């Protein structure tokens, strides 16, 4: 026995289209406005982007083994991952919506949370498609794949790798850090990024870059880097200032909200789709409209 990378091939939910979607997305784009007090009225969205990025991220390039694809996080184990403490939130607020949208499947609903969360928050259009198919629970990643917070450039640009992105790509995505804060009993981490933690903007690289950051212990006895405005980076964070190759992503970013926007919308896209082979067939990605723009 050899390893073959397996194959997912993308098969839209039988009989629907644009329209279905949208309403998908309508739902959690409401519900997000009515659920406006959860974690002291930063609302849902962030951990919204929170669960579509780590339902991704355990990817493996290599064999084709984690990714968005099968809507794994549905179960215990990874469900239970311990880097996915506090996710149950999302999973919670997704499932009445579930409810209501019994068809659509876990990783396409899961991703798209995501997508709405971003777009809901004022952030980029992110082009989206639909035909992840759940799968089995054998076939769940085991736990582990997911980033670790006390690392450095070198770890950060490691782990990328598995994922298959780049410098301008790693730190494009890392902007997201701009949106909820750390909670210590989920990770031993505490405090926000910023001070517009639900408004999407490029608040965390200029933050990253006029703060005056120190390196101090917190609560849960590991370090983090606190500015005195009352803000906090983890090291992993931290990181994208000492390398160089790095920090000249950050002062372009920093310098343009613009770019910054295109980059990330087209890089978040990939996350959410690594894994999964498209037929030729298929369609476009779609690109929802917000409530602001439908007038709802
Ligand atoms: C080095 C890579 C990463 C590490 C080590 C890191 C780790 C962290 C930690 C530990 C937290 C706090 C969790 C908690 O205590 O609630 C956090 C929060 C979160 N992460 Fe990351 N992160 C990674 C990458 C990113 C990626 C690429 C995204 C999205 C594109 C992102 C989006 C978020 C957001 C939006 C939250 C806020 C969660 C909330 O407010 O509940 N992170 N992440």
């Amino acid at each position: 026995m050899i390893t073959t990378p397996l194959v997912h091939v993308a098969s839209v939910e039988k009989g629907r289209s644009y329209e279905d979607f949208q309403k998908v997305y309508n739902a959690i784009a409401l519900k997000l406005r009515e659920d406006d007090e959860y974690d002291n009225y930063i609302g849902y969205g962030p951990v919204l982007v929170r669960l579509a990025w780590h339902i991704s991220g355990t990817w493996d390039k290599h064999d084709n083994t984690g990714g968005s694809y099968g809507g794994t996080y549905r179960f215990k184990k990874e469900f239970n991952d311990p880097s996915n403490a506090g996710l149950q939130n999302g999973f919670k607020f997704l499932e009445p919506i579930h409810k209501e949208f019994p068809w659509i499947s876990s990783g396409d609903l899961f991703s798209l949370g995501g997508v709405t969360a971003v777009q809901e928050m004022q952030g980029p259009k992110i082009p989206w498609r639909a035909g992840r198919v759940d799968t089995p629970e054998d076939t769940t990643p085991d736990n582990g794949r997911l980033p670790d917070a006390d690392k450095d450039a070198g770890y950060v640009r490691t782990f990328f790798q598995r994922l298959n992105m780049n410098d301008r790509e790693v730190v494009a995505l890392m902007g997201a850090h701009a949106l909820g804060k750390t909670h210590l009993k989920n990770s031993g981490y505490e405090g926000p990024w910023g001070c517009a933690n639900n408004v999407f903007t490029n608040e965390f690289y200029l933050n990253l870059l006029n703060e005056d950051w120190k390196l101090e212990k917190n609560d849960a006895n590991n370090e983090q880097w606190d500015s005195k405005s009352g803000y906090m980076m983890l090291p992993t964070d931290y990181s994208l200032i000492q390398d160089p190759k790095y920090l000249s992503i950050v002062k372009e970013y920093a310098n343009d909200q613009d770019k910054f926007f295109k980059d990330f919308s087209k890089a978040f896209e990939k996350l959410l789709e690594n894994g999964i082979t498209f037929p030729k067939d298929a369609p476009s990605p779609f690109i929802f409209k917000t409530l602001e723009e439908q007038g709802l």
